[PDB]
């Protein structure tokens, strides 16, 4: 079997993807943030705190007529940026541009945080890392790729995100169509749950290569790069008046630069982020300060390839036995 679904810009900047999945019988369609670096499927729901739902799509398990109540299991989630959300879980088939898995763990959602509720576009979110980090107790839950991934002709889904523009996951097969020249593949380290690789290097705009290894995530459910403070720092001194702000909480720019690309490598191959993909527009509505789409990771504790690079690149994540990490232009 094989799946295909198109995913699509929240906004303008790109903040985030969201991809239509079908919940339930008859189906009930959600939008979902699409997230490698999480492994819980869970939605806006009839159970969720009313003040806390604000335009999001719902999921109604009592209109289900394949839904289960899975009796016993809750889930709590805290994200990287502090949002978090948690609730109960059902069973019900979900499909994926035509790919469905039956007795999938579907996360119903009492509680979201703020963020979730500010976010009008967003009803919830697929995991997409390893099982491994599934939140539900006291039984663990699978991914939906783990769910489908003995039936798909090829035990893979592929992340092909549009810069201001829609994009594909594809699950089950690689689309030679999507990309240019050849897909160079990476070893993966699923010791934390992520899908964690090491890149062998960068550069800034037309400078030198630079060859050291960064180890960080690919994570389609992160909107920026977070790098190394030093690599951060070369890059932002290529854009004249740039500067790390500690009251906006990064690095600013003024929006009448033109931003030069960002290279990172896989292997002996290059990626090569255009300066566009990394102007996330003005602070603050109606200022002539721009935030930057590359950050440091100093903060975080972990190097994240979110979707500024991501977007970059068609990407295969391979889940095979040994997992591994394709990359290729396009
Ligand atoms: C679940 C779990 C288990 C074990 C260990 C960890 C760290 C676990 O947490 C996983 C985790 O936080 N993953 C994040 C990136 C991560 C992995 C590991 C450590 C730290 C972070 C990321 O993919 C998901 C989450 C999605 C999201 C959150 C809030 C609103 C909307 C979307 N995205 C975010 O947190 C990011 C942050 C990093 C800037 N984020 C917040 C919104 C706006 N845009 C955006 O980019």
């Amino acid at each position: 079997s094989t799946g295909s679904a198109t995913t699509t810009p929240i906004d303008s900047l790109d903040d985030a993807y969201i991809t239509p999945v079908q919940i339930g019988t008859p189906a009930q369609t959600l939008n979902l943030d699409f997230d490698t670096g999480s492994s819980d499927l869970w939605v806006f729901s009839s159970e969720t705190t009313a003040s806390e739902v604000d335009g999001q799509t719902i999921y109604t398990p009592s209109k289900s007529t394949t839904a289960k109540l899975l009796s016993g299991a809750t889930w709590s989630i805290s994200y990287g940026d502090g949002s978090s959300s948690s609730g109960d879980v059902y069973t019900d088939t979900v499909s994926v541009g035509g790919l469905t898995v039956t007795g999938q763990a579907v996360e119903s959602a009492k509680k979201v945080s703020s963020s979730f509720t500010e976010d009008s576009t967003i009803d919830g979110l697929l995991g997409l890392a390893f099982s491994t980090l599934n939140t539900v107790s006291p039984t663990q839950q699978k991914t939906f790729f783990d769910n489908a991934k003995a039936s798909l002709d090829s035990p893979v889904f592929t992340a092909d995100l549009g810069y201001h523009a829609p994009g594909t996951y594809n699950f089950g097969f690689i689309d030679t169509t999507a990309y240019t020249g050849s897909i160079t593949y990476t070893a993966v380290s699923t010791k934390q749950g992520f899908w964690e690789w090491t890149s062998t290097g960068y550069a800034v705009g037309s400078g030198t290569f630079k060859s050291t290894s960064i180890d960080g995530i690919a994570d389609t459910g992160t909107t920026l790069l977070y790098l190394p403070a030093t690599v951060v720092s070369a890059y932002w001194a290529q854009v004249s008046g740039a500067k790390s702000s500690s009251s906006v909480g990064g690095y600013v720019f003024p929006c009448s630069a033109t931003l030069p690309s960002f290279t990172f490598g896989v292997g002996s191959a290059r990626i090569v982020i255009p300066g566009d993909y990394i102007d996330f527009g003005p602070i603050s509505t109606g200022s002539s300060s721009c935030f930057g789409g590359i950050q440091s990771s100093a903060g975080i504790g972990i190097n994240i390839f979110g979707d500024v690079a991501l977007k970059a690149a068609f990407v295969v994540f391979n889940g095979a036995t040994t997992p591994t990490l394709g990359f290729a232009s396009k």
